């Protein structure tokens, strides 16, 4: 995936889905689908307003979840949590889907980065003191 493509198809995709979401707004029908997959573009947003959004939408979707879609819901919560830098809050998401599938190793490996973007791992100021 060269960066500047992944922009461009992201855009394409971007234009379908609100012709899609717009479609179902005005018929009077935003169902759970749409509103996960309008949180799953908003928490990859480069501005954080968008990002809080999303997270909004999956604290609203999250107590009417069956567990196949809360498990997709806290995922993504402790993604845009993590965006955001709010690293207590999104270990505490992806802990709670590791209780459930503790051989997820998708949620293992998010929460290894958060644990060590919490712990300052990889800070550079360090390295030239």
């Amino acid at each position: 995936m060269e960066a500047v493509l992944n922009e461009l198809v992201s855009v394409e995709d971007l234009l379908k889905f609100e012709k899609k979401f717009q479609s179902e707004k005005a018929a009077g029908s935003v169902s759970k689908s749409t509103q996960f997959e309008e949180a799953w573009c908003l928490v990859r947003s480069k501005y954080n307003d968008d990002i809080r959004k999303g997270i909004v939408l999956l604290e609203e979707l999250l107590p009417k979840g069956s567990k196949e879609e809360q498990r997709d819901y806290v995922f993504y919560l402790a993604v845009g949590n993590y965006r955001l830098k709010e690293y207590e809050k999104a270990l505490k998401y992806v802990r709670g889907l590791l209780q459930t599938e503790p051989q997820n190793n998708q949620a293992k490996e998010l929460e290894r980065l958060i644990d060590k973007a919490m712990k300052k791992d990889g800070l550079l100021e360090v390295l030239f003191q």
